[PDB]
C-alpha cells in the first residue's frame, strides 16, 4: 500500500505556504531536496512531539513535472485554468513547487522552511510566502468558523487520495491554492444576518441555514456539488488567515485537496461563473484572488525513491 | 499604588511590535485611542483566558509627548541617541508610539493590532511592524536560550518601574527598541565553541562561562554593568525572532525595559563603543541594527484618565 | 457502514435525553434525524480537539413502527419489566434517546438545546439527566467505573450489528436505567463489605480472586459466557448525577451491545437471581426508576 | 492583614450555588460546620490540585447573623431590599447561608456540597440549588461574553474587601445573589444589532459601543456608576449559566461581591427603577429575577475561630 | 527585605534529595558552588519554563557551618538529636549539605543535580540520593493523601521563615529530613478502618476523624501541637514516595521546614517518646527511620554574597 | 485476527524495565500471572485515563519458554548471542521474563510493577530494575535527540510484528535489551563537531550529516542496513536515559523491537565486530553494555488463553 504525504493532518493553528519557481539548471538540486524532504520534516519536528504537530506537504506543478521526471504523468495534472467571469476573475500565477507547512506553532513552520530554502538557494525563485494563523475558536478573517464540513476518516481518504483510477500515482492528491485579499471595511458594514446570507451558516453557532432560507448565491450553496450518482463531491480544505495591519492586508489563503482537480475546478466555476440561479458566489464581493496554482502532491515513497 | 501596564508579563511565544508616527492633526484621535487601549485589550483577550495571555504595552516618544500632553515630562524622556562607533553604528529612526503586543498565539496579537490600527487610521503613519515568534525551547535566531538572566519578582519591579525619583510618573518605565538583522551564513560558519565565546554561555546547556574563560568582548561580559556601589544594574528584555525565508531576512527584535534609560544606554555604549579591554560586542559582527527608538510607557491609570 | 459514535473516548460530562413522540410529530422527528450529525459537527467543531462532543441517537420499538416502514432490526422490542422476588426493573416510556457526551457540560447543553429547539411541539420530555464523572473515574459508590469495558476489535465485535442482520449492520442496542442510591446505608458498610458487594478492591481496582469473590457480587453476576466459552461483553458508560438539596445521588446506566439478549441475560441474573445468588447485592443500595431499550442505527441510515 | 475567603478566585468553568435556611434549634450544628468549612474545602480539593481549583465562599444573611453571633454586626448587613419598579420587580427571597462553590469540574463542586450538607442535615432547609456551567468562550445564556470588565489585582481588592471603615470585619465582603430566567424565544427574535443595543457591547468581538451610539437604557450604561469624586464604583461578578432543556429553563445566576452593599444596591436601583433618561435596564425585558438575597462573607479567620 | 530560597514552592510531582559530606580540604570548592547555585538553577530551568517549576533549596549542617563560615551562627543550628524511645528510635546520620531539588519532571531535577555534583567532584562524598515521585492523587506509599493540612500563604511564611527573633539570619529556615522505609506487608494486613485509626483521617475522602473517634496515638493527634498562648505550631512538609520494587523497598522521604527546629523536634519527641496518653505514634509501627539530619537553609542573598 | 501487545506505544516520558529469572518450581505461579497481566494493566491504568497511557509489554526468554510451554516455539527465539569484538564486547546476561512498563508518569509504572512483583514473590529473582525518564526535548544522556528515525504507521507494523512467516505466533515481536553506561567525562571533552562525527547527525538541529561527510564508523552509518532487495531493514527503539548522580552512573537503556531478531543482531554485529571500513561503532568508545538479553513478546491473546 503506498504511503501518502500528511494531506490528512490534525488541526493546526499555524502554517507557512511557500511557492517557488525552478530556475534554469536548478532541476538536480530540486530532485535531491525532494528525496530528503521527509527526513528534514522528522529532523525539525521529532524533538517537539507530541504537541508540535509539524508536517510538510510537497506539491509539483504541471510544467515542472516534465522538467523533473520522465515516464508517466499523473492523469489530472495541468496548469490552473484562469476563470474570466462577468464580474469576478480567478487569476493563474506561476508556481513549480508548493511547500504546505503546518504545525501548532509558527516557529516550527519557520525552522522547516529555513532548512528547505537553505538547500534550494541558487536553484529556485520565491513567488509567494504566506505566514498563516488560525483564530483561537477556529474562526477565519471574516469571523466565521472554518473547516466545519471537511470530510473525516474514510470519507476523507476516498475524497482526497488517488486510487485505482491512476494506479502509478495512488496515494497522491491534487492541491489548488489561491491567495485572497478581503475588503474588511465593506464586510464589517454588513449586519450579522447579511453576512450569514453570504456564507450560508449562522455566525455565532455555526449551524447551517435551512434549505428554504439559504440563498442560492451563498458560498455553501454554490460549493455544494453532487456527482453523477447524486452523492456529494467533497474536498478537504485548510484555509488560513494572514495579514499585515500596517499595509491593511487582511487575507484568506485557500488550499483545497482532492483526488481529482475536476471537483475543485467545478466548485470554482460555480463561484466565478455562476449558475442558472446565481450570478456568482457572494463571498467574491468581499474577496479578490491574487494567486492561483495547481499542484500534484505525490505519495511519500515516490519522493523518497528519487 | 499607581497601576503599571503589563511590562512584567509571563513568558509569551508570540508578539507584534508596531511603531507609528503621528500625522499632522492626529493628536485628538490618538488621545481617544490611548484612553481606550486597556479596554480593547480586555475585549480581545478576556474570552481567550486563561491560555491567551494577551497584553499590550503602549509607549510614547519624546517629541510625541509634547504634542499630546501639557504639564510635567518624565525626567528621562529624550530622543534615542545615535552611537557612531569605530566599526558599528546604532541608528536612530522615527517613532512616536509603540505598541508591544504579546500573547501565546499570533492570532490574538493580530486581533488586538487590528482594533488599535482601526481606531488610528488617518491619524498615523506605520514605521515598523514585526511579527515575532519564539522557538519552542526558548531559543533565539542564533540558537541560544533567550531571557535566562532577566530579573524576577521584587528585583524586576525595582529594575523596571519608575518610583520616588520621579513621583508624578511612578509605575512607568522606559522602553528601547532596535530591530537587528543577522548574517546567519557567517554565524553558522562558526563552531559551537566559537559561538559560545561570542555570547558568553554554553549553547546546549545555557550555563554561563566562568569569569576566567568568558572573553572580555563577549555579549554577556559587555552587558554586565555595576553601579557606583557595586550593585548589578539590570534591565528586562523580551527579544523576539522574526523573518522571511524567501527574502533571507533573519532577525532579532530587541526590546529592553528599565526604570531609567541611562542603564540601557550604558549597555549600548559598551556594545557599540567598547571598553578599555574590548573594541565592541562580538555579537555585532553578526547583527546589524536597522531601527532605534526610545519610549516612555506610562502607568495604566495615566492613560485611562485622559 | 459508518456507525454512530457508540465507541467514544472517555468523557467527563453527559446529557441523557429521553422523549416520546406526540401524535402528529413524526415528520418533524424524521427531519431532525436527517440533520443530527450536521448539528453535532456545528456545535462541536469550534471546540476541537478537546471538546470530544458526540451524540448517539436511539429509537424505541413502538416509535420505529410509527416512523419507518419495511424491515425492523431483528432484536428491537420494548424493555422487558423484571419482577424479581425482592427487586424490580421497571419499564418506562421512551421513543427517542439522545446520548450526548463531551469534556464539558456546556457543549452537551448547547447541542441538547439545538436538538430540542427543532423538536418543540412534536415531542414530550420523559427524562433529562446531566451526568458528571469524578476526577478519578469513580462513581457515586466510590468505585472506579469502566475498568473492564472491551476496547479495539473486541469492542466492535461486542457492540456493532454485523452480517446476522445485514440491513442494520453498524447499528447497536442501548439499554438505559436510571438508578437512585441509598448512600446512608452504603456508607454504613465497611470498605471490605463494599468490596464483597462489587467484586473489586475499592482503592486499587483489582478484581477479587475467584476463591474470595462472592457469587452475588456485581462482577460475578454480570460475567456471562457464550456457547463456546468466550465472555459475552457489553460497553457501558455509567454516569453519576444528583441533587444535594433533594438527597438524590444516582447512577445513570447505559449499556451498548450487538444484541439485547446479552444485556437482558445480565439483568435477569441481577434482578431474578440464580441457583447460587438471590440477586445482585448492588441492588440492596440501588433502585431502578426508569428502563428503556433503543436501537441506535448506523449514521448513514439516519443521513438518508 | 486578616485572611479573606477566596472571593477573588481564578476563572472557573463550574459552580454550585447552595442557599439554605437555618431551622429552629439548628444554630449549634451550623456554628460547628462553619468552624470546619475551610478544612472540608482542603479535604475535598487538595488531592485534585493543581487543576481542580476548588474553593468555597461562605456567606451569612442578616437575620441568621443575629441568631448565630452575639457581638457586633458588619456595618452594611441587612436583608435584601425588594425593588418594586413601574414594570420590573426585584423580589427578596429567604436565605440564611450561602455556599458559593467553584472549581474546574462540576464533580468537585458536588463532592464538597455533599460533605457540607451531610454535616447540616436536620439543621437546615434547602431554598435553592443551582449547578452552573460556563460556555467554552466565556459566553452567557444570551450569547454575550460575561466577566470582561470585572476589576483585577489591586483594583479588585479595593472594590471587594472590607477595610478600615469597619475594622472588626476587615477582609470580609458582601454578596448579592439573584437567579434570573430568560425569555430566549423573545431574545432570539431580536436582530444581533438590537441585542447589542440592549447590552451595550458588540456580540461577536465584545468591544464596547461608542458613547455616541450606546443607549442610555443599555445594561452597561445603567450599571456604570461614578462616586462622589468621579471615580468608577466597581463590583466583582461571577455570573453563571444554568438550565434544563426539557423544561425550557435558560438562566443566569447572578452573584456580585462588593466592599459595601450600597454599590450593588445603587446598580440594582438604576436597573429596576430607572433614571431620568432610562425607564429601566432593557436586559430586564428578557430576564426575570426569581430570587434575591444578601450575605456577608466574613474573613476566613473569623469562621475558623468559632464555637 | 532579605530574599528567601524557594522553601514555599508550588506543588511538584518529582524531586531529588541529595545529602553529601564535605571532604577534608573541600571547603573552598563548596563555597564557590554555593555562590553559583541560584545561577545554575536558572540556567537549567529557564528553557523549560513556565511548566518546569525547577527549584533547589540548599541547606548547611551545624558542623559544616563551622568549617565554612566564621562569626555568628543561626541561633537554632545544631546536629540532629537522636531519639531513643522505648520501642522506636530516630537515628542521626551524617550530612553536611542538602540539595532539595523539585520540578514537574524528574529530568529537570537530574540535570540540575548533575551540574551541582559536577562542580563538587573531589570535594564531597555522597551520603544519600533519593528520586521522589508523587502518586497521581497526592497519595503516599501507605495510600493516604499527603500534604492536606500544610499551611498556605501568610500562615506558611510565618511558620517557616526566620524573622526578628534571629535578625542576622532573617529569611532562612530549618529543614529536618528523615528517610523512612515502610513495612507494606504488615500495613496491608490492617483493615481500612484500622489504617484510618493509625493516621487519624479517612483513607478515600481525606476527611479528618472527629475528636470523639480520633485515637490519642494517631499520627494527626501526636503531630498537632499548640503553643503556650493557644496558637497552632505548624511546619511545612513536602514528603515524597520513593522505592525499588525488586528490593521490596517502599519509602517516604520526609522533609519538614520550620522557623525554629524546636517545633519539628517537639513533634518528633511526641512521635518517638510519646505523651501521657500515647506510648508512641502508631505510624512508627509500620515505618522505620534510616536517616536523620538537620540543616539551615539561608536566605538566597546570603549564598550569593559568598 | 490476533491482538498484539502495546509494542507500538504513543511516546512516553517514564518507563520501568524489570528483568527477572524464574526460580526452580516457580513456573505455575508465573503462568497464572501471565494470564492476568492485561487485567492488572487495566486495573492500575484505567482510573488515570486518558492521559496516563500505561502499558506493559511482557516478554519471555528462550530457556524460560521451554520450562513454561509445550508445543511450538517461535521460530526466531534463542538466547542472546554474546559478541566478542577485538575491542568491545556485547555480554549475554540471564533473563527469563521482561516487563517493559511505560506511562506518562513514573507513579503509574511503579504501581503496576508493584502489583506484578507482588504476585510473583517467591517464584522469581530480580536481575535488573531500571527507572527511565525522558529529557524534555527527547534527548538522551549524550545530548542527542533519540527516536528520530523510528518507523511510524504501517511501516512500523511491518517492521515489528510477526506475520504469515510464523503463523502460530502472528502478532508477536522480538525484544533485545542492553543496559549501557556512558563515560560522560570523555564524551564532554569532545567538541560538538567531534560528537556529531560519532553519531552521524547534527547535535542541536538533529539533521543527518550528508553522505559525503558522514564517517563510516558513525553510529547512524553502522545501524543503517539494507536487505536482499535493497529495502531498508528497520527496528523500533524506545531507548530511555537513567542514572544516579552520586554513583556517577549515566546510562541509556536500549530496547529494540523487530519482527525477527536477525535484523537487530545484524546491527549489533556491525557495531561490535565492525565492517571492512569501520573497526567498530564509535559510540562504543563512550558506552559500555552491562546486560544483554533477548525475549519473545507474544500476542496479547496468547497470554490471556493460558
Ligand atoms: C447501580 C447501577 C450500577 C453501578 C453503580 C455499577 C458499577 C459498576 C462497577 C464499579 C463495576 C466494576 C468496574 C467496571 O468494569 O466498570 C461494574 C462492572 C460491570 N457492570 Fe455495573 N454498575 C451498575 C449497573 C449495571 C447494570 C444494570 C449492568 C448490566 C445490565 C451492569 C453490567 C456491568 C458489567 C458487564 C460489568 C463488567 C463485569 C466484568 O468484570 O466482567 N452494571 N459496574
Ligand atoms: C440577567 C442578568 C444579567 C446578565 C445576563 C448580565 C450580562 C452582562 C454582560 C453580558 C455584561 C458585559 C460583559 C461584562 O463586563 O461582564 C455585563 C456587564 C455588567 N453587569 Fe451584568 N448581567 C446581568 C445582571 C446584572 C446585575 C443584576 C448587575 C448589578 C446588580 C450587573 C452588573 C453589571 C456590571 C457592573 C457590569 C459591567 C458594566 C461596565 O462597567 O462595563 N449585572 N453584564
Ligand atoms: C513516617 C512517614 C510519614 C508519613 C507516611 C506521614 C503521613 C502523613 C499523612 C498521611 C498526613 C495527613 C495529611 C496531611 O496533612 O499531610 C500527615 C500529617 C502530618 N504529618 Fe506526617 N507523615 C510522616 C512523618 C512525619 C513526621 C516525621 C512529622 C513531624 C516531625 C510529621 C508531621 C505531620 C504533621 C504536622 C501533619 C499535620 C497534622 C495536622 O495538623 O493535621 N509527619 N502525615
Ligand atoms: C549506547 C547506546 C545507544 C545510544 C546513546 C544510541 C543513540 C542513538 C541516536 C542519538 C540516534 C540518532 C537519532 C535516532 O534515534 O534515530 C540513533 C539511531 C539509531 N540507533 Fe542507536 N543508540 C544506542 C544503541 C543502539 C543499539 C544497541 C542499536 C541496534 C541494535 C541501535 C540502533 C539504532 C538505529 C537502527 C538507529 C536509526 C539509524 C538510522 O536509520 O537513521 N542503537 N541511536
Ligand atoms: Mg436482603
Ligand atoms: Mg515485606
Amino acid at each position: 500500500e503506498p504511503e501518502p504525504q500528511m494531506v490528512l493532518s490534525p488541526l493546526t493553528s499555524a502554517a507557512i505556504f511557500l511557492v517557488v519557481t525552478i530556475d534554469s539548471g536548478g532541476e538536480d538540486t530540486v530532485r535531491d531536496l525532494l528525496s530528503d524532504v521527509a527526513s528534514l520534516e522528522r529532523a525539525v519536528g521529532f524533538r517537539a512531539q507530541p504537541d508540535g504537530r509539524l508536517s510538510c506537504v510537497t506539491g509539483i506543478g504541471s510544467e515542472a513535472w516534465d522538467r523533473l521526471f520522465s515516464g508517466a504523468r499523473p492523469a489530472g495534472l495541468h496548469p490552473f485554468r484562469e476563470l474570466d467571469g462577468p464580474v469576478h476573475r480567478a487569476v493563474a500565477t506561476p508556481g513549480d513547487l508548493l511547500f504546505h507547512i503546518r504545525a501548532s506553532r509558527l516557529d516550527l513552520c519557520f525552522a522547516l522552511a529555513t532548512e528547505i530554502m537553505g538547500r534550494l538557494r541558487g536553484a529556485v525563485t520565491p513567488q509567494d510566502e504566506v505566514h498563516g494563523f488560525k483564530y483561537f475558536d477556529e474562526r477565519d478573517m471574516l469571523g466565521f468558523v472554518a473547516g466545519t464540513e471537511n470530510p473525516t476518516g474514510a470519507a476523507a481518504r476516498r475524497a482526497v487520495l488517488v486510487g485505482a483510477e491512476d494506479p502509478a500515482f495512488a496515494g497522491g492528491s491534487y492541491a489548488v491554492v489561491q491567495k485572497y485579499l478581503h475588503d474588511i471595511d465593506a464586510w464589517e458594514g454588513l449586519s450579522v444576518e447579511a453576512q450569514e446570507r453570504v456564507i450560508g451558516r449562522r455566525k455565532m453557532t455555526d449551524v447551517e441555514l435551512s434549505d428554504d432560507v439559504k440563498p442560492a448565491d451563498s458560498h455553501v450553496a454554490l460549493t455544494s456539488v453532487t456527482g453523477p450518482d447524486g452523492s456529494d463531491l467533497e474536498i478537504l480544505r485548510d484555509n488560513m488567515p494572514f495579514g499585515s495591519v500596517g499595509r491593511e492586508e487582511f487575507g484568506t489563503y485557500f488550499i483545497g485537496y482532492a483526488r481529482t482537480p475536476e471537483v475543485t475546478e467545478t466548485m470554482l466555476e460555480r463561484m466565478f461563473l455562476g449558475t442558472a440561479s446565481a450570478p456568482h458566489d457572494r463571498i467574491l464581493d468581499f474577496s479578490t484572488a491574487v494567486t492561483g496554482s495547481l499542484f500534484f502532491t505525490p505519495a511519500a515513497d515516490f519522493l523518497e525513491d528519487l
